[PDB]
This record gives C-alpha cells, structure tokens and sequence, in this order.
C-alpha cells in the first residue's frame, strides 16, 4: 500500500487570482539553487493540478515551501463533484522566500483514480509563499 508522488509546483495546469502583481499570469515561475518554483503567490491566488492515483489511501502531504512574510498559508483542496472541498490549511513558516523547508501538510484521502487538486493562498497576508513541489506519501 506504500506509494509516493512528488508533484512539481511549476507543473500546474492552470493558475488564477485577483491580486494585481503586474505579472503576465497571477502566479509565476522562477529557479533558485536549481529548484524551480512558483512565486508571486498572493492572497486568493491558486494553482490547479491533475493527479493520477493508482493506489487508494490516506496520503500524507509534504510541501517544499518558503515564505518571507508572516500570514501565508497553503490550503490544499480537491474538486469533488464540481465543488472544491477544503482538505487541510497549513501556515508556512517565515524563513525566507528562497529558503524551502519540508512542511507537513496533514493528510488527505485519495481514491484510486484521477483528482483535481488546488493549492490556494489562504492566509491573511497580501503575499503568501513560494513552492518548489509537494509530495503525497502513503
Ligand atoms: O517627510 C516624510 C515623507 O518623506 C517623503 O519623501 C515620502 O513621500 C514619505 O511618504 C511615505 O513613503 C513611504 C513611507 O510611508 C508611505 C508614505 O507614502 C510610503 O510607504 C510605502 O509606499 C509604497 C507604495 O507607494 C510601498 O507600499 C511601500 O511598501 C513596500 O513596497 C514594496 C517594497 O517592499 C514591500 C513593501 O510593502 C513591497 O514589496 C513586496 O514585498 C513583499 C513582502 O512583503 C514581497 O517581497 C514582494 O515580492 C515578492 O517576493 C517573493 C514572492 O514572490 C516574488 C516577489 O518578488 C519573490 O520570490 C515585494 O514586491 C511602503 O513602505 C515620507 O517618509
Ligand atoms: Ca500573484
Ligand atoms: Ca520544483
Ligand atoms: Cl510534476
Ligand atoms: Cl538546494
Ligand atoms: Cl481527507
């Protein structure tokens, strides 16, 4: 029943958000120290992923995330019946925008099948967090 899926944050299928950050897209990509990551993530911004799950299970969520402010949080959601269901919300420690640290995101039950996952800038701050990748582990 062991399974592990690392999803690169830069490999979103869509991004969105209202915050005016002056960029071409509401969430941007950059590289630092060979880590490609999403940045310019603001409050209300989100990044959508499609994930194929062979093995049903209660997966643990781990983010490689960083922030340079207090008040960023990653809300992990799954689309269930054309309706986003909030799964976990995780504050991101303020240890520097480029300083990615493993961050425990709680757990989410994923059936065998294909899931739409949303990572949403859920905290109070105008600026939220940067994200290298996240890993789902059973
Ligand atoms: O006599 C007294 C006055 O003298 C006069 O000469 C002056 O006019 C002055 O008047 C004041 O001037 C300042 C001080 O008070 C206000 C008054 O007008 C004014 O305040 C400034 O106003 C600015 C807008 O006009 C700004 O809001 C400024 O705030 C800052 O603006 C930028 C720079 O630093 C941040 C700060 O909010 C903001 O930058 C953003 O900060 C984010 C962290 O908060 C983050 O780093 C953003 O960047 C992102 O970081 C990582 C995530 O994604 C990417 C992205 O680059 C990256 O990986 C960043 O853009 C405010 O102080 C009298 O003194
Ligand atoms: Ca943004
Ligand atoms: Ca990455
Ligand atoms: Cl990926
Ligand atoms: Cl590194
Ligand atoms: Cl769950």
């Amino acid at each position: 029943s062991t399974a592990s899926m690392a999803v690169e944050a830069e490999n979103f299928n869509a991004v969105g958000g209202t915050f005016s950050d002056g960029q071409a897209q509401p969430v941007s990509v950059y590289t630092v120290n060979g880590n490609t990551a999403i940045n310019y993530v603001n409050q209300g911004d989100y990044a959508d992923y499609t994930i194929a799950v062979a093995q049903a299970g209660n997966y643990t969520i781990s983010y490689q995330a960083g922030s340079g402010v207090t008040g960023g949080s990653i809300e992990f959601m799954v689309n269930e019946n054309g309706s986003w269901a909030s799964k976990t919300v995780t504050a991101v420690p303020n240890q520097g925008w480029d300083n990615f640290q493993p961050l425990n995101g709680g757990s989410v039950y994923l059936s065998a099948g294909t899931h739409q996952v949303r990572l949403h800038g859920a905290g109070s701050n105008n600026w939220q967090w940067n994200l290298d990748k996240f890993t789902l582990s059973n």
